[PDB]
């Protein structure tokens, strides 16, 4: 790879340099015993460690893994857990122990733990009772798998008891002396824009970046932040783990088996919640709760991340709670690369500016940086020097990662505007955009344009090709459209688009179908659409 050179430490570990600094302080009466991990699981249960025992309890799970598992600095290990205490244990132990840690989603089918436990080679798995059969049944075909780790209430014959062992363990762990750049960490993408690809991170791409950003949200040490996520993705670690405890700030964990908004109300009014962290969708979905009945006084931090954040849900959060949500920006490969701090103006539209270990700039076809109000492609600069917080590379697949670099740049892959602050506007996926007739027309608004109208359930807006290319609709019918002449609903359909739009941005082509394609995360595939309309 040329991608610049580093500016950091030799070492860095974020369970020795971070977290265990906040135990060494209760231990030393610095500091009183502050709460570093609630969880609650919404029947009745509620766990709650300070710093000092989550230290101790982690040192126990880093032990577990290294002495009863057997694993050895390096080794790849697989974590797929719900939001039970025992996935901030376990990715504590595996920073600790220097094992790289890979978590996924429990909603994988058995196909695409197969995959990433081929892919990654994965040495160990990490899974809860829900999961084992799913993952048992394809476990023979992975032959670089050599233990299974089950946390569970109960035992079951080939796997390994985390919780019994965790209990008989040591809470005094020798925390691996690693390095700033070796690899912590690999997550695999969510497959929009195709397969998963594998992200590795180092002990200083998450932790010091982590560190370095702590208190973006406007969270502080005294305080409580609930962050609502997978466990599988990089939000978990990033807003979850490492930005409350960077802090020394408390972690809210709410099981959330279902997702459901009513509860993610009554927890938010319930317990003193200062900060949150959802995707957009979190705000969308309690907003059409009742919420003069289940108010959150004690609330005063919303960010958000994910999906661009509507003006509208933005104003209408503001309308009906008096607060704020504050935009955020980033993929796997960079993490958190714009923002809206706490003291930044709100501007809807826009998700902030600049992260602080980064140049972030739109930039033309020969990786040069753009005026503000031109559009381009948003890239953080890597040269010559490469900032923390910066992913490693595409495992086995460094082509892949040089295709990424243009010039100076890393290419995040999406299309932007800055403002004259500095602010970003999100212009869609470079990919996704069509180029019809000498014009430009981005998906989202076509697909926006057709969601007006009472046929439409669902849309993608891919190109076709043809004029170089043509904009399609795929489009999901109401029930009751079925019934409808295609021929003349197809004409209604582009005829309503070009009267709310540019009309050059019509739907030239419109197929009807049953379902689109879409990821574990329910994100609209468009590459795959794309793939197959160019055949
Ligand atoms: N505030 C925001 N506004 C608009 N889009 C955002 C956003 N924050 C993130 N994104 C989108 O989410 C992408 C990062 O998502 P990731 O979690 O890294 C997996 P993905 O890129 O969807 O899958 P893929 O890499 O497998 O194709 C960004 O590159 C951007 O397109
Ligand atoms: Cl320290
Ligand atoms: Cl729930
Ligand atoms: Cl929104
Ligand atoms: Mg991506
Ligand atoms: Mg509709």
């Amino acid at each position: 790879l040329q991608w610049g050179h580093q500016e950091v430490p030799a070492k860095f570990n974020f369970a020795s340099d971070v977290l265990d600094h906040w135990a060494d302080m209760e231990k030393a009466g610095k500091r009183p015993p502050s709460p570093a991990l609630w969880w609650v699981n919404g029947k009745g249960k509620e766990l709650m460690w300070n710093f000092r025992e989550l230290s101790e309890n982690s040192q126990q799970a880093a032990n577990v893994l290294s002495g009863a598992c057997g694993l050895q600095r390096g080794d790849r290990v697989a974590v797929v857990l719900p939001r039970v205490p025992e996935w901030w244990l376990v990715i504590l132990g595996c920073i600790r122990a220097g094992l790289i840690f890979m978590p996924g989603t429990i909603q994988m089918k058995s196909t695409d733990i197969l995959y990433r436990l081929q892919m990654s080679k994965a040495k160990a798995i990490v899974a809860g009772d829900e999961v084992i059969q799913e993952v048992d049944t394809v476990a023979s075909e992975c032959p670089s798998l050599r233990i299974k780790l089950l946390v569970s209430e109960k035992s079951c014959d080939g796997w390994l008891n985390f919780k019994k062992l965790l209990n008989e363990a040591s809470t005094t762990h020798h925390c691996v002396e690693t390095g700033s750049q070796e690899a912590s960490a690999i997550y695999f993408t969510s497959g929009t824009s195709g397969l998963p690809k594998m992200a590795e991170h180092s002990y200083s791409s998450l932790g010091l970046k982590a560190k370095m950003d702590a208190g973006w949200t406007g969270l502080q040490a005294s305080d409580i932040m609930w962050t609502i996520s997978d466990t599988g993705w990089i939000l978990n670690i990033l807003c979850s783990l490492m930005e409350p405890w960077a802090l020394g700030a408390c972690t809210f964990v709410h099981l959330l088996p279902k997702f459901d908004p009513l509860v993610i109300l009554k927890t938010l009014s319930s317990y003193p919640i200062k900060s949150m962290m959802g995707a957009p969708i979190v705000y969308r979905m309690l907003l059409q709760q009742d919420l003069s009945s289940y108010k959150f006084p004690h609330l005063q931090n919303c960010v958000t991340v994910g999906e661009s954040l509507l003006p509208e849900t933005l104003e209408n959060w503001r309308a009906q709670t008096g607060l704020d949500i504050r935009e955020s920006y980033g993929q796997t490969e960079t993490g958190l690369t714009c923002m809206v701090s706490k003291t930044m103006k709100i501007k809807p539209g826009y998700m902030g500016t600049a992260a602080s270990c980064y140049d972030v700039q739109i930039i033309d076809d020969k990786g040069n940086v753009l005026p503000p109000g031109t559009e381009g492609d948003i890239g953080i600069r890597v040269k010559p020097i490469r900032p923390i917080g910066i992913f490693s590379g595409y495992v086995d697949n460094p082509d892949k990662t040089a295709a990424n670099i243009r010039g100076d740049f890393w290419l995040l892959g999406d299309r932007g505007i800055k403002d004259e602050d500095g602010y970003f506007q999100f212009m869609g996926r470079a990919d996704d955009i069509i180029n019809s007739s000498g014009y430009r027309i981005g998906p989202s608004e076509v697909e926006n344009a057709l969601m007006e109208h009472p046929a439409v359930v669902e849309t993608a807006v891919i190109s076709s090709p043809d004029r170089g290319e043509v904009v399609k609709a795929f489009v999901v019918l109401a029930s009751q459209f079925l019934s409808h002449d295609p021929e003349q609903l197809t004409k209604e359909l582009q005829q309503h688009v070009k009267s709310v739009t540019a009309p050059y941005k019509y739907p030239r082509k419109i197929e009807f179908v049953l379902n689109l394609p879409k990821t574990v995360t329910g994100k609209i595939q468009r590459a795959k659409l794309r793939d197959k309309e160019w055949k």
